[PDB]
């Protein structure tokens, strides 16, 4: 039988990062991840502060921040702790294991030092996960595997998706879920996060495709919606975030019965 | 089979591909150094010393502890002096709207200094359309990852065929592939092959190695990409020369 987020947080094989997430989702009545796709640190932080109470997670693309510093990420962590959300760097690691370990720990971004969660493509084989684990496990972090993509012509289908699920289930000490369009694992210890979400039908001019929160959470059985432009391009980002939160949360409840 | 110099003149050749092919012929090198280091000073010292031996220097900018745009300016100076291209191995792999910003912007401003970048094809062709919005105006080229060297790679069969079709349909920007072998029969595309060492072996995190003779001679690729085989050696110049000579002779042999 289908379990609430709060009960899933207690499952025997739950990862600590997933448990923390699931608990705050239930506490705050939110399964919304804000995709904070902005180029200005000040806007990132103003969004994180104002929308923090409405979100379970803030997803970053640190490599698009024109004025990235590690101090910016310190300020973001303060907001994450204050408002209770996880930080997810959407880095899409996708190289051989030896390379991704350095890309995760080092360089200018030092992603592992501030990101609760990262994601990885499965195309290199399981070495990508083993490499990331060498950094992530000691730093008490989690990882999401990209099992499906939202964009037109995605090759993350069929056997590829099945491979991502197997890879996750075999690295459960580090991998806590998926980026996917629907439920892809039957194991309730895994999170499903779905991008390509807007209230209205449509897409963008570079292959993005949208589905609604009701469709993704209610019909397709995903856990969390990831929303960027549907919120960020709106005049009132707070009201937009609230609309998305209420949509995703009610769809979750209804599926739960 | 056409020489690199003849391929540089093909009707449908991309200007970046042509520049590369001409300097490969001129310098007798089809070696790409994978400069997998964390210090700018080591990067630049390798680029200067090994520049005459290489057709290309591949970077992972996001592992450089002391990256600045001025470091990349110095690398360009070396690239112009010694005549090699700069390839940032970023493996763009997101939706089109996102990758365009990751390519043009942020701290790294990759498009401002990288002649070549690469991309995974898993998102569908929007990844290439997004990149080309930035890269076409900046006269850049791109490589699509058709195959990977690592154990368990899913870049096989229909996935590889999709990479080839995507390249062939974006030939104004895509100049070739990262692959383990020749994957396109069209001589205007370059094939660059990582997972290369002289000796048999691998690493502890899924990397698998094949020799330059195997990759260039038997598998029909154009360029070898070599990191640790050179970088971990005491004398990196002599190591680079060993790889250069291996790859170049394998190419000549195939050419007949
Ligand atoms: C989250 C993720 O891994 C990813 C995968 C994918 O298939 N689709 C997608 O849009 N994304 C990302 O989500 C965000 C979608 O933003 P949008 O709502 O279209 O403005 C972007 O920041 C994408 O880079
Ligand atoms: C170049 C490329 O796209 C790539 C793809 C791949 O399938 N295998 C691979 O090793 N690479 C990269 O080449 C280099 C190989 O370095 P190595 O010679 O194993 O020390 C690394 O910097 C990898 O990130």
């Amino acid at each position: 039988m289908e379990l609430s987020f709060g009960a899933r947080a207690e499952l025997p094989r739950i990862h600590p990062v997933a448990s923390k997430l699931l608990r705050l989702m239930q506490k705050k009545e939110t399964n919304l991840c804000l995709s904070a796709d902005v180029s200005l640190a000040r806007e990132l932080l103003q969004l994180a502060d104002a929308l923090g109470p409405s979100i379970c997670m803030l997803k970053t693309h640190v490599d698009i921040l024109n004025d990235f510093t590690l101090d910016v990420m310190k300020e973001l962590i303060t907001l994450a702790k204050c408002h209770e959300f996880l930080i997810f760097e959407d880095r899409k690691f996708a190289d051989i294991g030896n390379t991704v370990k350095k890309q995760y720990e080092g360089g200018i971004f030092k992603i592992a030092s501030w990101a609760d969660l990262v994601n990885a493509h499965v195309v290199p084989g399981s070495g990508v996960v083993k490499g990331l684990q060498e950094v992530g496990l000691p730093l008490h972090r989690g990882c999401l595997l990209i099992a499906e993509m939202s964009s037109t012509g995605s090759l993350a289908t069929g056997d590829y998706t099945r491979a991502a699920v197997r890879m996750a289930e075999e690295h459960s000490e580090f991998v806590v879920g998926f980026i996917s369009g629907s439920r892809v694992s039957m194991k309730p210890e895994f999170l499903h996060l779905t991008p390509g979400v807007q209230l209205e039908a449509g897409g963008d001019n570079l292959g993005q495709q949208y589905n609604s929160p009701q469709e993704v959470i209610g019909k397709r059985g995903s856990d969390i919606i990831i929303v960027g432009r549907g919120i960020i391009s709106a005049a009132d980002r707070l009201e937009a975030a609230e609309m998305y939160r209420k949509a995703a949360w009610e769809a979750y409840l209804s599926r739960l019965g």
